[PDB]
């Protein structure tokens, strides 16, 4: 006898068929639904839904239709933001993104994962920790950020990376598991892509 | 001597444009059409097109649109079956799916694949060898199952994992190619993410 | 510097927010959501807006929507193109694919990337190099193709790998990142999955 909704600030395994969420979910996937299939030429449309759709937006925001999220209202993006096709974000709790942040495609963000024993989830529960993405910092195509990460400020995430843990600020982070292959240094205010220097 | 239809069953090498199989195919990517289009309130609309997609579907079946299938009519599911958004099912052949299984978004499944030898494929031959999901299996975020693949019940696949062999029951797997990590015991009995325990 | 579009033609950084190139944007993703609403029985009606999206298509093209696009414009097709739900290309510049080409589905295509240091892309800088696909080749699912790679011709790209830097022509590349597995010798002449022949 806990609300739904006080667990999963907790931590606690819950699952999300009552105390209003489901009627939470529909609200944010209407508005959603209406976004995804907006005319490209709507953007007045969109550039509303934006500041609708999510609990916070910032300044020149830019969300590449179609997105998905369960809620909407659980995401709280900063300024500048720019996200590419299929953004997906699966906000049970809190998703928490900084400033002049870049979002390649097919990206998958998602505070909840599925206690691995199928015994603790025969009723399909789950549990939620927030997800924080720092400022200025780029996720390349098809990463998977999960539950509780922490991406530092300034750092990149290459495609294809399957983040399930911190990452520190200012370095570069790749692979499935996502670890630090490197530290951002003066060369790369020199060099920005394999042998291609800034002054040309 | 032997049609495309008994060749797909026989394991060999196909095409399908013939033998009514492109027609099958428009049949499904109809409903398909319709099932991913829908407003999240024709809520009875999306229960009766999931009844009518699939060649078979258990009770209390739930499928986030969009869902992506070739036929849908080789895809047979069991009970308590969760898709989250974008499920990608390349089903030239059967597709069978267990009960209580759990799919993150961004999975593609796929029975079909190519010869490597582009010799083998000037006109786009392809083979096709049945998937089969265990019961209680949870699949994460954009995992892939490649051909004739086998997942025994109980056992979790990691997000990202590109899924090339059978995997056993009651194992936890992941990576690229997929590997068996761990086998599930009674310490996930208690634990359920990092060291949160469960109480009576 | 110089002006934008040269920039881009010369492997420079850019934004794109002027020289017309926002308008020009438009225009592919109205023909882009004009095809990616279609319904599955206006066929005729898809096979304009493939030739009328992309700058050069072959004979054949079969592109399963939905498809995702910066311009549309950008992208050269040879013949018979296959390409599953899904395919997502970022050809911000040039991106050339070749004959018989078969892509799997959810596959990204990005010509474009940003510079790592985070005060070279204040401004959401970013680069672009041309993609080229040879002939023959078969991307698997979720493979992700990155700035300035060619893929050489009858190459096949397993499911799942995250191609970095160029991969030769006859091989079978696979992995995050990609990396070549072996060459396509003569026994995949007779094996085509597995273990399974051609004649027996
Ligand atoms: C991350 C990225 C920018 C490269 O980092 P970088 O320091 O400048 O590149 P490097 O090639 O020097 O990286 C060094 C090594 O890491 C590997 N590597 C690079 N990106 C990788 C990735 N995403 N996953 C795994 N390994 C990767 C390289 O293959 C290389 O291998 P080696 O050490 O054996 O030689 C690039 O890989 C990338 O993924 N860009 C994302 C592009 C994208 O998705 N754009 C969307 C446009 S909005
Ligand atoms: C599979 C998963 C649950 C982890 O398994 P777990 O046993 O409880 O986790 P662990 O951290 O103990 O795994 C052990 C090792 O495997 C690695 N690992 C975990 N998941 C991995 C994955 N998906 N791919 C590759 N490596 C992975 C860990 O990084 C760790 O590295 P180390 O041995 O060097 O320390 C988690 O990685 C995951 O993928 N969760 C899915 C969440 C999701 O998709 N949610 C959406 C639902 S709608
Ligand atoms: C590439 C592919 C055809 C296999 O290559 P192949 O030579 O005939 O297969 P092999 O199993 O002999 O490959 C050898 C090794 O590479 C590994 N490997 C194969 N595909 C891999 C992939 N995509 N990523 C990483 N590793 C891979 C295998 O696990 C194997 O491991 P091992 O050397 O430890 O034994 C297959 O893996 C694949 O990805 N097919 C794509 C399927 C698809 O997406 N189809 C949809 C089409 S509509």
């Amino acid at each position: 006898n806990m609300p739904m909704t006080e667990r999963i600030r907790a931590g606690k395994l819950f699952t999300d068929m009552c105390e209003g969420l489901p009627e939470k979910r529909l609200r944010g996937k209407t508005l959603m639904y209406e976004f995804n299939h907006s005319h490209p030429s709507e953007v007045e449309k969109r550039e509303s839904l934006i500041k609708e759709m999510f609990a916070t937006v910032g300044e020149n925001a830019w969300v590449e239709p179609p997105v998905y999220f369960s809620y909407g209202s659980n995401i709280h993006i900063g300024r500048n933001f720019y996200a590419n096709f299929n953004l997906t974000i699966v906000d049970d709790y809190t998703v928490t993104i900084g400033d002049n942040v870049l979002i390649a495609p097919n990206v998958t963000l998602s505070v909840t994962g599925h206690p691995v024993h199928h015994e603790l989830r025969k009723n399909g529960e789950m549990y939620s920790f927030p997800i924080t993405i720092g400022n200025n910092v780029w996720i390349g195509s098809h990463v998977v950020i999960n539950p509780g990460v922490t991406i530092g400020d300034n750092s990149v995430i290459g495609a294809g990376s399957i983040v399930t843990k911190d990452i520190p600020p200012n370095v570069v982070a790749a692979g499935v598991p996502c670890r630090v292959i490197r530290e951002i240094n003066d060369r790369d205010k020199h060099y920005y892509f394999k042998d291609y220097k800034v002054e040309s």
